[PDB]
């Protein structure tokens, strides 16, 4: 069964190379994805540590994330919120 964390427990994991983020109530340890993210480069990393669903829906500047991106989000999933 899914493993529960609180967002304290995700806000340890607040760094580039210690990355957790939790998005729509569930847990994801982002570590291995960091350097592969598109785009302008460190954009992801302000949210390290967390809640970070509005970003996830508007990229910050007004589009989702793909169809492709919500698959590859879905594999680094460890839990719940
Ligand atoms: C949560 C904070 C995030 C922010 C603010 C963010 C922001 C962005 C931005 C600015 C782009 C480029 C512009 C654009 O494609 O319209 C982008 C593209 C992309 N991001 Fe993120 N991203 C975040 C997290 C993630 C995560 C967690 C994943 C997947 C593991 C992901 C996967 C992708 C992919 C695959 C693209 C290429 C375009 C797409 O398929 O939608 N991003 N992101």
């Amino acid at each position: 069964t899914l493993p529960v964390f609180t967002l304290e427990q995700v806000a340890e994991h607040h760094s580039p190379d210690d990355c957790w983020m939790a998005i729509h109530g569930k847990v994801y340890d982002l570590t291995p994805y960091v350097p592969n993210h598109p785009g302008p480069a460190g954009m992801m990393l302000v949210w390290c540590g967390q809640e970070s669903t509005e970003a996830w829906e508007t990229k910050s500047y007004g589009e989702p994330h793909s169809s492709l991106a919500a698959r590859l989000l879905q594999r680094y999933l460890i839990g719940t919120l």
